């Protein structure tokens, strides 16, 4: 909205690519910077000793991360695990320089506020849909929230511009890979979702929306 | 920390509210941003059916009402919150924030770590919320109110809440008869004790690494 036009400043501050799968930060990383997503899809996540990783967000267009450095700075070091999950672009800042920022330039201190609460907003969506008892209901509930955050109009309805796996989505929904395929079986043959080439599109999401609530 | 002295400012008055009674209802609009100074809070999400589903239990410190800094009147709140405890908080109109802000900076500062703060809470019940099993959903969630709410005790940490079975089964999306069957499993097994509907837990450390 206009973090793209704070963030922008700060120096002209570079725009950073990610291609898929490579790591913008690793548990252990100093918290010594502050991200805004510009383009594409980055995923949070806790790494276990196993190596099995657990989903914790999804972030989406325009969404400030890293949030733990404005607690911490160096001070403390990063205990989640953020990758591009798609290819990736966006700014980066370390933190001392927010602080001169903001200092100065107050105007961004409530576009900066904005951001964040719109993020507490979002993982509260988040916990509301792992809440669910049943399983259908909590995929369903995630795709919705896919729908809205990375949806493109399309002629048979909405489409997910995400390459999900179903093991990316057994992660973001607490559940097993197999169980992720069996529902994602089950929603296809009631001819309520398509997925090709790994982007899901949801025809009727209004309609799916009501159909569970 | 410092939220308190900032919030202090703009001299404000403290308000209690009485366990149960609601500080805000899904429809009213999004007018003002709340510190929790005593107790607990608890933001939920309300159905159709009169069921709710628990979204956050905000701890002694927690800026919370976050939406009004979206939008203000302008759109209305969605979720519920309702004193878990006896409560005392500030809580100030949105445009007061603003003209604070533009003017105190320092409140910015620790305003954006409130809600960083926040951020990372949630993130936390995410993580509880993933777990497959219910066992490990629940003593996930257990301590986690031990680092929020406990308080030492002789016997260990004690969850400082009145926690029903109810509660807990809104909490980490089961229900009521499971959480009973697990809480006494938990008992027979001699690794927490309830009183009076607190939950003590004997040792958080082990616990905490016997599952992980
Ligand atoms: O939720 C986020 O912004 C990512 C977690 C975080 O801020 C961090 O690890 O520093
Ligand atoms: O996360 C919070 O602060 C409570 C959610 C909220 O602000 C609202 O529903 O208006
Ligand atoms: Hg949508
Ligand atoms: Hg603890």
């Amino acid at each position: 909205n206009s973090l793209l036009t704070m963030f922008r400043e700060l120096g002209p501050l570079q725009i950073e690519q990610f291609e898929r799968g490579k790591t913008i930060f690793f548990p252990g990383d100093p918290a010594e910077r502050v991200y805004l997503l510009v383009k594409g899809a980055v995923k949070l996540s806790r790494v276990y000793e196993s190596g099995e990783e657990i989903t914790v967000a999804l972030l989406r267009e325009n969404s400030v991360f890293g949030v733990l450095s404005l607690l911490t700075g160096q001070r403390s070091d990063r205990f989640y695990h953020a990758v591009a999950f798609t290819p990736v672009q966006l700014f980066s800042v370390p933190i001392e320089f927010m602080q001169k920022a903001l200092i100065e330039r107050p105007e961004l201190a409530n576009v900066m506020l904005q951001g964040l609460s719109s993020r507490i907003l979002q993982t509260e969506m988040m916990i509301e849909t792992l809440a669910h008892r049943d399983m259908g209901s909590r995929l369903v509930s995630f795709l919705l929230i896919l729908c809205r955050d990375f949806g493109i109009p399309s002629p048979d309805g909405i489409t997910i511009d995400l390459k999900l796996s179903h093991q990316a989505i057994a992660e973001a929904i607490g559940s097993t890979r197999v169980t992720v395929t069996r529902l994602l079986g089950d929603l296809r043959e009631s001819k309520l979702i398509a997925i090709h080439k790994k982007r899901i599109t949801v025809f009727n999401p209004v309609a799916l929306s009501q159909q569970f609530s």
